[PDB]
């Protein structure tokens, strides 16, 4: 069974710690990201999520609130184990940037991918 | 300031209630979908996420774990409030479903839209 | 069945002509967006895409080359008709944006949607 | 400089091979997928771009009209070049399916990404 709990990076070499899963499947956890708008003011930020519980490859999504600009990115997934246990997450990613008013909001979403292994 | 708790309706005809945001921006609720690959298994699901806080029109994220499938979806978008304090949710979203194995992820995220407007 | 010949214009204001369609199911044509990262800038921009022809409500792609930016955007949708004959074309978006070199890839993929009626 | 002319594969093992780049940036191609919705009927597709032509590492986008089914790609991106003068394109697309009425739209798009290198 694939359990988000414990340490990961992806392609890009970010990190991010997710700490234990609920009966419900929610999770929280951190994340320090290797690229951003403006990466010297990158902060450690905290996530929140859900992943599927009975299924041994489970979907799942998680929020990060960037602690160090206005945006916020959503994640989701699912996490595969290998013919040799080896456990990958495959995500896509929507980044959502602040604008000042509606007649903005065209702009405003970027999308993305990330494969993420575990640290250890 | 744009509020998220309350209820809501998109476009679509789906509704959601969101519960008391916290100190951290964090909130939970409960979304019923008008819209599925099988519709007569709807069942209501549970959403966790996080809006920005000071911001007077925040993004924010959530995730909701589908509890009648094996799928998960993702939104992020952001509050806007118009001059008469009409507010608006304008949203994307990616839909992830639950793939055999990793051979077939490239299919497995269906993305999308959606505004939402406040229930009364 | 539903035609992309014409004039069409967006939700946001946009708007576009495409030509005639061949017996491939190919076309060109011309945009005037209502939108852009520089707005001052805006002149026409050309596009070229594919329908698919048998088909009563066929889906399609085009491809916009900006004309005063290094950008591109590809449009995907599905041109539907309703009981009255009204048609409305369904499509969601990715504008590409230029970057220095592949460490700047992530940020490079903007997403939305947008619908389109007929003009007259 | 950067022409998407040439044979070229992704990281699915999918192939496509572009003609001649006019000056317009335009240029026509086949495109043999490994992987589709229903993969015992894929056929050599046809494609239609457009990239920039002025830049060293343009973006671009292209359609593709699958032969095989009602459904309908669009990739957009941009060619990068190394310092040692290896070539790659970075791509997102959205895959549009064909859906019987405006009640399914919501459903009918896929998204994803592909990295390419040349055949040879």
């Amino acid at each position: 069974k694939c359990s988000l709990t414990g340490k990961w990076t992806n392609n890009l070499g970010s990190i991010m710690t997710i700490r234990a899963v609920n009966s419900r499947g929610e999770f929280t956890g951190t994340y320090l990201t290797a690229v951003a708008d403006n990466p010297g003011n990158i902060t450690l930020s905290p996530l929140l999520g859900i992943q599927h519980k009975r299924a041994s490859q489970p979907t799942f999504g998680f929020t990060v609130h960037w602690n160090f600009s206005e945006s916020t990115t959503v994640f989701t997934g699912q996490c595969f184990i290998d013919r040799n246990g080896k456990e990958v997450l495959k995500t896509m990613w929507l980044l959502r940037s602040s604008v000042n008013d509606i007649s903005y909001d065209w702009k405003a979403t970027r999308v993305g991918y990330n494969n993420f292994t575990r640290l250890s």
